[PDB]
């Protein structure tokens, strides 16, 4: 094994556990100190205003099992802090028969047991487990522990009767999955249920979702209410809040249903944030997040998706979340989009960006798997004077039109998201910033133009808004981690509406995956204009690309090109000429960004190790 | 529920939980201090000289479930102080994938893991298991954990590869079972196999064995030898040890070798005790002693064993014990035997007793289940000048005959059981001892004869020598636990050989198990004698009835009688005449015993609990 990366790359499969350690791996974001991490859990702001971070995690391994929550703090979602004790940077792990196979996914009630901070979570046992297997009741559960020390540990309930696991029935035979509960409160529902709670007898000011579905019958998001205000053991389940058919599909701006539901939450949102209106906010919109499982070719078969919907009381005093429309949270090798509330009325949104690295060729070598995506801040997009020529403007696939009284202009509404500031602040602050001068882009433009100044590692912002006439056939956007031999290549196709992102010269080792990433953007054109913008911002970060436009799309996806020098980045240009011109402008390099976690060495590997032949006998966890 | 014991008993179904906790309870022996007990297990003399007893322990439930190790220590193996840590009187429970589904039976290595004593148990996690069943590996699998502090708390090896578990693979295919590892040194194993380690590589200073069977082809005890001096993790399979047929047979002195075998040890024993030499004392005896499963139409399907030995050398470089001949270790409701070493050359042997409500009508108003044996010193019986006249002796069915050189007597040879002296020294000093007068039963006897002095509670212990005829058709005994309503009748009957135990009449609840208990005792007749003699020990300790018969039958019982004076005691007589006489000498009453739990008060419950509907959904434990 040779790690000089001034050569072609020998065979890297030959190198030691852990030698590939800091060649690939993100500086800037969330990500465990070592081993498999994927879904982020017990999200929370604490008492003194910080970010506790929670996620699945499984040390000093490389792929899934003993599936427990590690843990981290935060007071800018930036910069990071392991928490230690015991068990290292784990707070909750497989320890009672009912969690033994893993503690999955768990949200936070603020003010729970005793007033302490609480996590309600999947706790499973043995049994065949998954969406297309033959999983019985029992396997998946939900429990609480409580914290008395702001996240350092955890105290379970105990187990038995009036206790842990506190949620244990399925609510409908020849389930999929019942896990990921989301708890949160909302006036909004408690307002529209507030007629009906003598037939449930449910009138807590919690309320909690479970994702799962039917065999055969598509997926499912259960609601659950909580019966008393301040009791935390029973939960009434109230009725299917999302139903939707088996690989039903909104069309190609949506994603597919699949056939069950993950780490699904509910919030309501206006243009400035979170809001916590009981129905009287004329601008709130109540939305659903989640995954959908086998509705997908490739990407692990995973749609992490969204819908803005309409709720209707049932007579038996639940709920039905009416889809009005849906769209995608992030279109590439993301998944598990966990949201919760912030102070200042925001609702923070973050991922679990995978490898593309399926077949587990370089894992071992890693030493690590996973990081998170950056954090969002969730908000209603409003587009206002909308042109009703804009093409395909009332499909409203991901989005809703509201013409004006006299017809001639439309306001466009959707899901809104952006990196949350205090992250762009630190970014931009710790880095070196080159302002670019604007480039016009026309018959003299090469396929590839360097920007002026040039990143010096792996780790820098790019933005840029490019300026598209109304009929162009041009393509333009940015390449990045590019040298001569290796390569990543965003480009953005206004008459396709389709943002790609090509990979097959980003990396010159061939297991590494190499599929064309692709997202649609719809460019709302404005009444009056004669143009029309796409404003792209791109963060590389080790292997990461994350891409955002006009703070709606997002794709996040993975390069792993093997060269020293593979750091480059410019603009792309196809098809421009002196008729057909792309108008670059804001255009900047942030090299450096921030290093995310201070007290972390460069390499926190600690080795890596097997299972032992148990693993197999028992068949629950790959064991390495 | 009324609890009045000067009238008859009601509806006791009625009562609450633990509302009979007192009624029928030892006060003089090992038992739990609330709760289910099974097993012994972990039991070691600790370096200040004091016994450390482990049992299989299920708090605040009367059945079987979370199998742990409750503890707790002796200076004397008769005055017990729990043990109080972090999960009471549990030392070791279910806490990791490998044993989540119970902590079942281990023995203990006295120097181990960094030279601290180390237990060897059977580790349980999920899936089929019993003998009955279809069980795969790793249902079964064996770990080591140590203590650092003299058996207040142990700490399990970490699970993995070169760790735990430290025995997983099955040695054969289709096991019945693979449990209750027997972890014991033998210079006279050692002696027979130091020719044979190339073969084999095993060189270590302790064996282990593991009890299981085939399906459709008996028991099996499966021989490990520790592979290597001052090193735990490497266990090296030699072959079966003790090979059975299915339900095989020795015979009415030997009850029957079932389909499995169970909690099996491995010891060596001389006139005076343990022997600890290589084969060079002559007078030494190589047994096995060993629970069987499905060979019995009651007693919960259970047989305590033991057989003596002839160890052969197989080429592979593994041992065969040839049974030389084979007995019982205790014909009531005991099984589940341990034994250990105790310095001054002894071996020392401790069982289970259950109780007699096998429909668990009654359990949870006691709030308990279970207690041990007492305490017994194994050594191997001689009786010399025998007669050969003596009816069946050439049966040699669980014992050994050597004829004298001229063919006039012959030197019998079995396995010798006595209750440790400590024992006895303590209850007898701690009582108020009657000595009483001998009795002829003769024409002039009545069927029942009350002691010139009785007792005053259900804590009492009784001795007599009974001498009969050579061609006697008498029978005699003691009735126990006696008022004129209530009373259990031990009745010897020379003419069949058999010791029994009715108990028709034991009690007025009729809940209670009222089969007549059976043992088979020979009466070995010395040369020039014109008599033959029983004695017998009785102790009466709550509901336990524990009878031993001539340091060598034990047959343990229970007997619940409601009313407050069922308390008496006296002798027995059938058939006696003028001329057909049983002469009763060596009597005597000890009243009280001794206090067992001085610490303890006189209830001990901490309530019951339900596991809830989660437990019939795992399917593992009866959740009560
Ligand atoms: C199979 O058997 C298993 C083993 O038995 C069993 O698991 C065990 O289950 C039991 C029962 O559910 C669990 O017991 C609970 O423990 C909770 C605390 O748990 C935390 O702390 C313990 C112990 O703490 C110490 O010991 C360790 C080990 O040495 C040290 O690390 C610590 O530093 C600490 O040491 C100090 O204390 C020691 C003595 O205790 C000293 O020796 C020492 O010197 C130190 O000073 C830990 O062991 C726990 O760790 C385990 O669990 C965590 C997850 O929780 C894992 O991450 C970890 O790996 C371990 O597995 C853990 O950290 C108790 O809170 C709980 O007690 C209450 O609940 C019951 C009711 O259920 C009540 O009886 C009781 O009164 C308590 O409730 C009161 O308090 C709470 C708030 O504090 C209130 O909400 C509640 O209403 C109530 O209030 C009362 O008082 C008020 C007045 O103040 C009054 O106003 C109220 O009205 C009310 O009266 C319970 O004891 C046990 O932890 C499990 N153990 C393990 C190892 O798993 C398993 O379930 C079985 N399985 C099956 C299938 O049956
Ligand atoms: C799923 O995830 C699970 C959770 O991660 C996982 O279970 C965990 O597995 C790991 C790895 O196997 C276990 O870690 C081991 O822990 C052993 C000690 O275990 C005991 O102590 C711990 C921790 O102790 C404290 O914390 C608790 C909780 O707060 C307190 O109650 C205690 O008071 C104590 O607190 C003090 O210390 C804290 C910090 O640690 C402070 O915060 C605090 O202020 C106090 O000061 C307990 O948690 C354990 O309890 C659990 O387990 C017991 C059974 O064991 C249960 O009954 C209980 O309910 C709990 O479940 C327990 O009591 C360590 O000994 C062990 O460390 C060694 O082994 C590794 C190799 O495997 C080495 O890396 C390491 O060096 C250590 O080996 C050295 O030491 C030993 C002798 O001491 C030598 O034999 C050995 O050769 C070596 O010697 C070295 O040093 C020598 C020089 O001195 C040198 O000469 C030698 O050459 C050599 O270099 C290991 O850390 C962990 O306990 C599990 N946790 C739990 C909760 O289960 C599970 O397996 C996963 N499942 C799957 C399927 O993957
Ligand atoms: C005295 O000790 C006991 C512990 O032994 C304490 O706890 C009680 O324990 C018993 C079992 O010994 C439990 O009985 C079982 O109850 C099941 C239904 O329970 C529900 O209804 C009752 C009645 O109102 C409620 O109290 C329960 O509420 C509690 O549990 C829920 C969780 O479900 C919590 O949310 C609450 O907070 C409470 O904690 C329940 O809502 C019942 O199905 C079960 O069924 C069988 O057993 C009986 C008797 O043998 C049969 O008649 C019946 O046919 C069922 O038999 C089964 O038997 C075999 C083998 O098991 C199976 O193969 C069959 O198919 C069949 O299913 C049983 O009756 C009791 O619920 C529980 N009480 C609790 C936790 O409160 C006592 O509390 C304790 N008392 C005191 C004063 O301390
Ligand atoms: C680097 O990290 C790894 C952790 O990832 C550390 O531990 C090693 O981990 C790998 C797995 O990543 C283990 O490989 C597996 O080994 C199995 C056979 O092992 C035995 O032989 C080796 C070789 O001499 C010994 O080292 C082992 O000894 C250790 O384990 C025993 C317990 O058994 C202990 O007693 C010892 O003390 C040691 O701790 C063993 O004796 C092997 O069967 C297993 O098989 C597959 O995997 C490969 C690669 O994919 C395939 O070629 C093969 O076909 C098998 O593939 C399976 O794949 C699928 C899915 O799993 C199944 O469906 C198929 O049916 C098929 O079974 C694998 O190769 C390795 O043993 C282990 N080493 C240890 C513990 O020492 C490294 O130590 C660490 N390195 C350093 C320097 O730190
Ligand atoms: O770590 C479990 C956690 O991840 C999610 C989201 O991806 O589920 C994954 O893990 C399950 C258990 O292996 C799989 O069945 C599932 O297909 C996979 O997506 C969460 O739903 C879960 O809490
Ligand atoms: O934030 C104002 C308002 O919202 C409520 C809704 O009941 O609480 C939400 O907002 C808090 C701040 O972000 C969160 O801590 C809380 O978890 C969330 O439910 C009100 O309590 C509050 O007055
Ligand atoms: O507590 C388990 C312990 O008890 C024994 C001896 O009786 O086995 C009993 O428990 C097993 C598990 O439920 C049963 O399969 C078995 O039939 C029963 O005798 C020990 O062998 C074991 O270690
Ligand atoms: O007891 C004398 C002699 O026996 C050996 C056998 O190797 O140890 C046994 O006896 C000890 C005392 O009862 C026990 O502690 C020990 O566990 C048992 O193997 C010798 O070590 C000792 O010299
Ligand atoms: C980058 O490195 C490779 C190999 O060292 C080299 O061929 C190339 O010229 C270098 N510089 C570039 C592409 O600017
Ligand atoms: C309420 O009605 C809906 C629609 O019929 C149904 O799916 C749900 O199960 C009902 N809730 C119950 C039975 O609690
Ligand atoms: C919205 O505006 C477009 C263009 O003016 C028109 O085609 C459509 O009918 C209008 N819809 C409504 C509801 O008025
Ligand atoms: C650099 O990053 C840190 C950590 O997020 C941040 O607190 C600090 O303000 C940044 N520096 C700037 C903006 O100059
Ligand atoms: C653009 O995207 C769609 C997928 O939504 C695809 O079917 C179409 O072929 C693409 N067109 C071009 C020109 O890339
Ligand atoms: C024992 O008690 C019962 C009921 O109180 C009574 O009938 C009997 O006479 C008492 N005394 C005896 C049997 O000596
Ligand atoms: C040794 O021989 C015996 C008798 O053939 C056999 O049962 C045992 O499995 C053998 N040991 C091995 C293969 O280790
Ligand atoms: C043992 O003694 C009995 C009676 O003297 C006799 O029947 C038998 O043959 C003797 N056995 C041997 C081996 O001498
Ligand atoms: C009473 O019993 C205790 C506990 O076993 C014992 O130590 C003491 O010697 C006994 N008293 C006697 C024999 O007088
Ligand atoms: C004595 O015991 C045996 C069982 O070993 C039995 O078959 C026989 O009938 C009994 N005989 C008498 C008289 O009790």
């Amino acid at each position: 094994c040779s790690l000089d990366q001034t050569v072609a790359p020998g065979n890297l499969t030959l190198c030691g556990n852990a030698t590939l350690f800091t060649t690939f791996r993100p500086k800037a974001r969330f990500i465990a100190p070592e081993g498999w991490m994927n879904a982020p859990m017990g999200l929370y702001q604490r008492a003194d205003g910080s970010i506790h971070a929670g996620y699945q995690s499984h040390p000093k391994h490389i792929q899934w099992g003993n599936i427990s929550q590690g843990a981290a703090y935060s007071s800018d979602f930036t910069s990071w802090t392991d928490f230690n004790g015991s068990e290292g940077y784990k707070t909750i792990w497989p320890s009672q028969i009912y969690d033994i196979r893993g503690v999955f996914d768990g949200s936070i009630i603020k003010e729970g047991i005793d007033g302490y901070p609480t996590i309600l979570y999947t706790s499973t046992s043995f049994g065949p487990l998954g969406a297309t297997l033959n999983e019985a009741e029992g396997t998946e559960t939900q429990s609480l522990a409580y914290t008395t020390d702001d996240g350092a540990s955890w105290i379970k309930l105990g187990y038995g009767a009036g206790q842990n696991p506190v949620i244990y029935e399925w609510p409908e035979t020849n389930l999929t999955g019942f896990r990921d509960p989301y708890v949160f409160q909302s006036p909004r529902l408690e307002a529209l249920l507030a007629n009906t709670t003598s037939i449930t007898n449910a009138t807590g000011d919690h309320f909690a979702t479970i994702s799962g579905g039917v065999h055969g019958d598509g997926a499912r998001l259960f609601l659950y209410r909580q019966h008393t205000t301040g009791e935390f053991i029973k939960w009434t389940y109230l009725g299917p809040l999302v139903t939707t058919g088996y690989k039903e599909s909104y069309g190609e701006w949506s994603g597919n249903y699949g056939i069950n539901f993950e780490t699904a939450g509910v919030t309501r949102l206006n243009p400035a944030g979170a809001a916590w209106d009981n129905g009287s906010d004329t601008t709130a919109v109540d939305f659903v997040t989640f995954g959908t499982e086998q509705g997908r070719a490739d990407h692990q078969n995973h749609w992490p998706l969204w819908a803005a919907v309409d709720y209707e009381v049932r007579d038996n005093g639940s709920i039905e979340a009416v889809i009005a429309y849906s769209g995608v949270q992030d279109w590439g090798r993301s998944y598990a989009y966990a949201s919760f509330p912030v102070e200042g009325y925001r609702q923070v949104s973050v991922g679990w960006i995978y490898e593309d690295d399926d077949n587990v060729i370089l894992a071992k070598q890693f030493g690590y798997q996973g990081a998170f995506t950056l954090f969002r801040d969730l908000f209603v997009k409003v587009v206002e004077n909308v042109s009703p020529s804009t093409p395909g403007l009332f499909e409203q696939a991901s989005w809703s039109t509201k013409n004006s009284t006299d017809g001639m202009s439309v306001t466009v509404t959707t899901l809104g998201q952006r990196v949350v500031p205090e992250t762009l602040a630190a970014y931009k602050g710790n880095s070196t910033v080159s302002t670019l001068a604007p480039v016009m882009l026309n018959e003299s433009a090469a396929a590839y133009t360097p920007f002026s100044s040039q990143p010096t590692d792996r780790f820098y912002a790019l933005t840029g808004s490019f300026e598209f006439g109304l009929n162009t056939t041009a393509k333009a956007g940015f390449r990045v981690l590019a040298s001569e031999e290796e390569y990543t290549d965003i480009w953005f196709d206004p008459a396709s509406e389709n943002l790609t992102v090509v990979r097959t010269a980003s990396s010159l080792i061939k297991s590494f995956g190499n599929d064309t990433e692709l997202a649609k953007v719809k460019l709302y054109e404005i009444v009056g204009a004669e143009s029309k913008t796409l404003n792209l911002t791109v963060f590389v970060d080790g292997s990461v690309i994350e891409i955002y436009a006009n703070d709606e799309v997002a794709l996040s996806t993975r390069a792993y090109p093997w060269l020293a020098n593979s750091t480059g980045a410019g603009l792309l240009a196809d098809g421009t000429t002196a008729g057909d011109v792309v108008g670059v402008s804001g255009l900047e390099l942030w090299d450096g960004l921030v290093d995310a976690w201070p007290a972390r060495p460069a390499n926190t590997s600690q080795g890596l190790v097997w299972d032992g032949p148990t693993a197999a006998m028992y068949g629950l966890f790959a064991g390495y």
